[PDB]
């Protein structure tokens, strides 16, 4: 009875819909853009997509979601089988999304919705994702997956925020983070050939009318 | 064996401190303060304290590692048994730490290291915070702890990032958070009163002076 709330646009939302298609999960879209007005608030707490309604209510936040769907759904494994081993896709996950997804947003405005952002704010950007994507040169193991020889989690998050930054990095900040990083370039087109990445592509082309209606409406 | 890398005047440190002395789990303390040393980022990926050292190689991230404590170590739970309660403390820890501990972490330098922080960051701050505060309030079970009526990991976030955010409130941004958020302050004393806090205080009043050195060179 899963329900997944929020939109293709959505790269949080994606690596959801990419994890529940992966493991053969059946689920229904809702559509939602979350935000601060209270009826929204009521289903997820900071107003963030996506959400996992369950059985047992709302939950939200991407990793929180991820990990719910491995501990409690069937189909193929997206962890490695050790706790050591876990903690490390895990900490690769978290990595990607405090270091390099949160930092490319503070620009998103800019390199995608035609808005200059402050100075200030780019200037730390910068910075941040050259930090970024040096600790996840330095910890990921690219095997040709994040944390190794096999599909898991944290190859989600990074499949959904590294194409997002590289656009940040050449649009925004004149830096080609991929240009220099081969195991990554190498990583982001295999994830690419997944077979169900045309479906999530080619839902977020068809959503992207009414997302940007949504936008200029508010 | 456990030993824990860092400094006790670090809050993401002590969470896991306090994690581990309240499972009555041996560990040896490392003084470690991370940082862009090569050194350092061979331990510590992104140059950040906490690091777990086990018999497999080292964990960082506050949120990793209690999850790695939590699936491997002997002690009182703490986390309820059922996957989504798991989750549901889960999600009241990372909304804490990254809408509460993270922006109030933006003003730190002016609130602890006496360097004044521009205006633009100061007011993305207060927006952040007062949202971070509410998303608590609604989502937060309190009943006394954050997530109901036992401890679990999501009070350890909540004892050592509200307490400093409230301070950047009261310095740095004219807002006392927790004087509108009764259940918050009444769980904030109750974590005080836990039989390890004092150690854990001090502890980082031991350790201050050589922290502040290390930042001065
Ligand atoms: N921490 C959240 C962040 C997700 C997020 O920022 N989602 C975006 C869409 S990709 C969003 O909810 N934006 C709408 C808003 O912030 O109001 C998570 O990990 O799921
Ligand atoms: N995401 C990290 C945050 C850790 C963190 O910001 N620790 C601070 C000390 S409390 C630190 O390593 N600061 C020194 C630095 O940034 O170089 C975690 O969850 O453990």
């Amino acid at each position: 009875s899963l329900k997944l709330y929020g939109f293709s646009v959505s790269n949080y939302y994606n690596m959801v819909k990419l994890a529940l298609l992966e493991k053969g999960l059946t689920f229904e879209e809702v559509t939602f853009y979350g935000g601060q007005a209270p009826q929204a608030l009521e289903v997820s707490p900071r107003g963030k997509v996506p959400v996992l309604e369950t059985e047992h209510g709302f939950l939200s936040e991407t990793s929180v979601i991820l990990d719910y769907i491995e501990q409690t759904q069937g189909g193929k494994a997206l962890l490695p089988a050790d706790p050591f081993g876990q903690a490390k896709v895990r900490e690769l996950l978290k990595e990607i999304e405090l270091y390099i997804e949160l930092p490319a947003r503070t620009c998103y405005a800019e390199s995608f919705f035609g808005m200059s952002v402050e100075p200030l704010i780019k200037e730390k950007a910068r910075a941040d994702l050259l930090a970024g994507f040096a600790t996840l040169k330095r910890n990921g193991r690219f095997a040709p997956y994040v944390a190794g020889e096999q599909l898991t989690l944290a190859d989600l998050m990074f499949c959904f925020s590294v194409d997002l930054a590289n656009a940040v990095g050449k649009k925004v900040l004149n830096i080609d983070f991929l240009a220099d990083f081969p195991q990554a370039k190498a990583l982001l087109q295999l994830m690419g050939e997944n077979p169900h990445m045309p479906r999530i592509l080619a839902d977020k082309e068809a959503s992207m009318p009414a997302f940007m209606e949504m936008i200029r409406s508010g």
